[PDB]
């Protein structure tokens, strides 16, 4: 897998368009060292490929696999107010759930 | 090493050089026959490739204002036909072809 972070912020489904369009897919990290790579091309909190949208609590990439690896933040995930669906990787590498619409940068995954 | 992705949609060069800088890369621009081979491997369509003659016309460079050394130019290319063609697309069958940067085309990126 091959990482490159955007420049700019964007929400999630502009996130997944950008990397859609070079025919790759928002990353998603499947244990501790691809987590770092992620971290490190990441200069700010950035998007992950990772959802709860079809069921709340139930965290899947962006085609439907459960994850297995995961590394919530302290307090994570809360969904709080009206819900957070979406996930970002903090500057820290851990995640942090929060509203899919916000606006955040994006690491595309390509392969 | 270098890593070459293709676009989905069709586009004209600007916009082309704005998709790859999103994310921090540059249109791709062969510098070896390997490399044209590789982007080949991408490109399931006609696709920009990061040279332009825009600065003085019949010298090419690629985005960043290098002469570029390497070329593939289809037979009776570069040909800077009408008002002029100023880009640079990767035909399917490797070759180069010069074309108008308003024109759309897939987009290749490279990344480092
Ligand atoms: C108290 O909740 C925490 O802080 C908020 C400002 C949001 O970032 C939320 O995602 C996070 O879990
Ligand atoms: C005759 O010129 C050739 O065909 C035209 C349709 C254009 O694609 C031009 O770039 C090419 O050199
Ligand atoms: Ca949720
Ligand atoms: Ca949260
Ligand atoms: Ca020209
Ligand atoms: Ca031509
Ligand atoms: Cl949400």
């Amino acid at each position: 897998k091959y990482f490159m972070s955007s420049v700019r912020r964007m929400p999630l489904n502009r996130a997944k368009a950008l990397c859609s369009e070079l025919q790759g897919t928002v990353a998603t990290p499947r244990n501790a060292e691809e987590n770092r790579a992620i971290q490190n091309v990441a200069k700010d909190v950035a998007f992950l490929g990772i959802t709860d949208q079809r069921t709340e609590n139930v965290f899947e990439d962006l085609t439907g696999n459960r994850v297995r690896y995961t590394n919530w933040n302290e307090g994570e995930p809360n969904n709080v107010g009206s819900g957070e669906n979406c996930v970002v990787l903090l500057t820290n590498g851990k995640w942090n759930d929060v509203p899919c619409s916000d606006s955040f940068l994006v690491v595309c995954e390509f392969s």
